């Protein structure tokens, strides 16, 4: 049983917010228990491991919940049945907030050919600290489905070059086929190109029962990295009458303009970024980093015959990771959120989070 290992994550999370068309805050305390077991020796491996998560309110508890995972192995093949924490562009779980969203499902993921990823999921129900069954975030929870499917490939054609396709289904709601391009170009010493294209195409799927789905989404964000410092610019686009689809719970887009407030996908948005990162190592502050960007959407439909409603976010994160002493190795963030728009709310928020994990064994 050496094999095994068991950790708690310890997350501290404080937010101050001012929301508008009102400052009220909000203190808790998150702890994710991970206990994974060895795989049973042989070729076909068996293994075991749990999650348990708790929320409280800073204290009264908050949220609870206990999920096993069962896992096989073979040569280079996995399968997992039971709690998941997907990270799929048809399928992100949230971890920006006190817990992580967590997905009850099987997941084979499958790498026996050089350079090859296969992937194939199912998920059956979505759980956050906020009655499952899965739908489009900002639908009908009562027309829900609780069959995720999911197929996909991730392929390096070089170790510069890497391209990925993958297909979701919440079964009669929605389909969404996705195409990601993934290149990465030197440039000389601490210099390099970043270039993360990436395509949704969204549609109805069978009965259709939360109604039309009708959105292609175009994004992609160009990163110029240059010795600590890296310059980023994204750009996009949704088209078609609605929103660009994801699953309920606060599922994170995966999109270029993902912000810490706003995801910048609304009907019809077009959007693009600014953003800079500054690592203080070689300024002799090691763990420390700062990152600033900026999105800007116009032509959000509001429907009607009414004006298109547009916004704006900026996002500054000064985060550090304790280098030494007693703390080490704890991460310590701080966001500063700026949101403005037209003709809907403003947001002024700060958060503080305080993340550790202990290592039990």
């Amino acid at each position: 049983l050496a094999d095994s290992s068991a950790h708690l994550d310890l997350r501290n999370f404080y937010q101050l917010r001012d929301y508008r068309q009102s400052q009220a805050g909000n203190w808790s305390q998150g702890f994710v228990l991970r206990l994974q077991s060895g795989f049973t020796g042989g070729p076909l491996g068996f293994g075991l491991d749990a999650t348990g998560l708790l929320g409280v309110k800073l204290p009264v508890d908050d949220y609870s919940h206990l999920g096993l995972t069962a896992k096989l192995r073979y040569s280079q093949t996995q399968l997992q049945v039971g709690i998941l924490m997907p990270q799929l562009p048809v399928a992100f779980r949230d971890d920006v907030r006190l817990l992580p969203q967590t997905f009850d499902g099987a997941l084979l993921t499958s790498s026996e050919i050089e350079g090859l990823t296969l992937t194939a999921g199912q998920l059956w129900k979505s759980r956050t600290r906020e009655s499952d069954d899965m739908y489009i975030m900002g639908r009908d929870k009562a027309h829900a489905s609780d069959e995720f499917n999911l197929a996909g490939a991730t392929y390096a054609f070089t170790p510069r070059l890497s391209a990925s396709y993958y297909y979701g289904q919440l079964k009669d709601i929605y389909r969404q086929h996705y195409l990601g391009l993934l290149h990465t170009l030197p440039l000389g010493e601490g210099l390099s190109l970043r270039s993360d294209l990436r395509y949704f195409d969204s549609g109805e799927d069978g009965a259709a029962i939360s109604g039309p789905v009708d959105n292609r989404n175009l994004n992609a964000m160009l990163t110029l990295r240059a010795g600590a410092h890296a310059f980023g610019i994204g750009v996009q686009k949704m088209i078609g009458n609605d929103a660009f689809p994801v699953l309920n719970g606060y599922t994170t887009p995966y999109v270029a303009n993902l912000m810490a407030y706003q995801t910048f996908t609304r009907p019809q948005e077009k959007s693009w970024q600014l953003r800079y990162d500054y690592d203080f190592a070689g300024l002799g502050l090691p763990g420390l980093n700062l990152m600033t960007r900026y999105v800007q959407g116009r032509d959000i439909d509001r429907g009607a015959g009414r004006a298109d409603d547009s916004e704006w976010e900026r996002n500054t994160d000064l985060s550090y990771v304790i280098q030494s002493g007693p703390l080490k190795s704890v991460a310590l963030k701080w966001r500063n959120i700026t949101y403005r728009s037209r003709y809907g709310a403003d947001l002024d928020e700060n958060r503080f989070i305080v993340n550790y994990t202990l290592k039990l064994w």
